[PDB]
């Protein structure tokens, strides 16, 4: 007999529980979720008119080894017939925009480089980049890194916007080493980003089709939530114990180095624990003897994001594309807008209606959260509608609106994040604690990364017995 408890029923926790239960000689697995539902930030709402409104991720990229692993999981879960891809022969896969100076500007795609809002090169900017010195510090902020090797314009207009689109965060506080590993390694190793990227994967039917059709992203017909739903179904089917509505309240070691997972008014013993909850939360569950680990984990915080889904009957966008990003110099509060209907017309409902999703956050939301201002649904709906009106020419009143304030939903990998992870890792091994870390708080926030962190936790835990 052997029991493994997984804390957190988000995509990372589900992936870990899934891989543990698929092993040849699986241990007893118990997945403990605090809320009434599994899936974490992956959540889909089915509107009155039949349209799908995503409240978190709304598509997954198949590129790279991780994207391939995720598609392999989709096949194993038998979700093939539900896959909705955005094929390479569409504008949602070949067009990203930046809203700057009262207008939407297409970002350079191919080698075409003569491109507003940029002054002159992108030929020239990348030219002096190949000759730019190599940073000698163990870490650097994205902004500093960007301005030093790419210039002020690329830093303020491109990297600033990209950090908001991926991490809903501030490039002046985010780590290049942790947030854009590839760019950091390129510079350190080859001494040049471009030069380094030029020097430079499971298999399945879906993966082959994704490559042949050049998918930029994919989702699922009834909403991305179908993914955690399928995982949950398979777990219950494999005899895995899933507890919902039961937040973990404490962790402590006892007889024969077994964990004591304390719930509200219940308790569970575990030979090993896989923590797939936010680092700040685990930090508080740890016993007194793990104070150093708790301190390393508490240093990892997350920003909030307010998601506003807007639908318009009979309206159209100024341009066709994936969506657009908004630099912090344009509007701290409006991170960007995704053109959901361009990518997935099949989820527009009937009668079909134009759908866009406005992501709010930045210093605007942070200062309000820190202030006594009541974060009402009205405030977010108003700012989102105004953003759509000004940035997309959609002055019409939305026919449907959904507002969700997601508290501390995207971990921020700030300067020194790598050392917070190193410290936690060394404490765990040095004290031989039967605890493994997984999820967005550590090695990546993307769903592909979270799934992989869950799989890796399962592998390391199964190896030990
Ligand atoms: C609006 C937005 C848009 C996004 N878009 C994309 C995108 O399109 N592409 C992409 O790749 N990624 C995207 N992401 C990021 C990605 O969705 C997340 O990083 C990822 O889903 C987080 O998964 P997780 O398992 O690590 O954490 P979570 O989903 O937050 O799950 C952790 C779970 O642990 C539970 N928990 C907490 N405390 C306890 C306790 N004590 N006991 C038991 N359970 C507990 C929580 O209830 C939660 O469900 C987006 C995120 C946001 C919110
Ligand atoms: O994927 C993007 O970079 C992108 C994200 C957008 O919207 C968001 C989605 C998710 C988040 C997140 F994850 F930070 F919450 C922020 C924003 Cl602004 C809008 C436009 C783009 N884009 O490339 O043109």
């Amino acid at each position: 007999g052997r029991t493994v408890v997984v804390l957190g029923g988000g995509i990372s926790g589900l992936a870990a529980s899934y891989h543990l239960s698929r092993a040849p000689c699986p241990p007893k697995v118990v997945l403990v979720e605090s809320s009434e539902r599994l899936g974490g930030w992956i959540r889909s709402v089915r509107g009155p008119n039949g349209a799908i409104f995503e409240l978190g991720p709304r598509g997954i990229r198949p590129a790279g080894a991780l994207g391939a692993r995720t598609l392999l999981l989709v096949s194993e879960l038998g979700l093939d017939s539900e896959v909705l891809p955005v094929r390479g022969d569409h504008p949602a896969a070949q067009n990203r925009f930046l809203y700057v100076g009262g207008a939407l500007h297409a970002l350079p795609t191919g080698l075409r480089g003569p491109s507003p809002p940029f002054s002159k090169p992108l030929f020239w900017a990348g030219l002096r980049e190949l000759t730019k010195p190599r940073g000698k510090e163990p870490d650097e902020t994205v902004h500093s890194f960007a301005q030093r090797r790419l210039g002020p314009e690329v830093a303020s207009l491109a990297m600033d916007s990209l950090c908001r689109g991926v991490f809903a965060g501030n490039s002046r506080e985010l780590s290049i080493r942790s947030c854009f590993p590839s760019l950091f390694q390129a510079e350190q190793t080859h001494r040049s980003i471009l030069l380094g990227l030029l020097l430079g994967q499971p298999d399945s039917a879906l993966i082959r089709q994704a490559l042949a059709e050049r998918w930029s992203q994919w989702s699922l017909r009834g909403g991305l939530e179908m993914l955690p739903q399928a995982l949950e179904t398979h777990l219950t089917s494999r005899g895995v114990s899933v507890l919902r509505g039961q937040p973990v309240c404490g962790l402590s070691l006892q007889a024969e180095g077994r964990w004591k997972v304390s719930l509200r008014d219940s308790s569970l013993e575990a030979d090993h624990v896989i923590s797939a909850i936010p680092a700040s939360v685990l930090s508080e569950l740890l016993p007194a003897e793990a104070a150093p680990l708790a301190r390393a984990l508490s240093a990892i915080t997350a920003v909030s994001v307010a998601v506003v889904n807007l639908q318009y009957q009979g309206a159209h966008l100024p341009v066709q594309g994936f969506g657009h990003l908004v630099p912090s110099s344009e509007d701290p509060g409006v991170l960007g807008i995704v053109y959901d209907s361009v990518a997935f017309p099949e989820q527009d409902g009937s009668p079909p209606g134009l759908r866009v999703t406005v992501m709010l956050g930045g210093s605007w939301l942070q200062t309000l959260e820190a202030s006594g201002c009541v974060l009402s649904q009205e405030l977010f709906q108003q700012r989102a509608q105004e953003a759509a009106a000004t940035q997309l020419g959609l002055k019409e009143m939305p026919s449907h609106c959904l507002v969700h304030l997601h508290k501390n939903c995207i971990p921020q990998y700030t300067l020194g994040h790598w050392q917070k992870l190193e410290s936690a890792r060394q404490f765990l091994t040095a004290h031989r604690l039967p605890l493994t870390l997984a999820g967005a708080s550590y090695e990546g926030v993307a769903v592909n990364d979270c799934i992989e962190s869950g799989r890796q936790a399962a592998v390391s835990v199964l190896g030990t017995e």
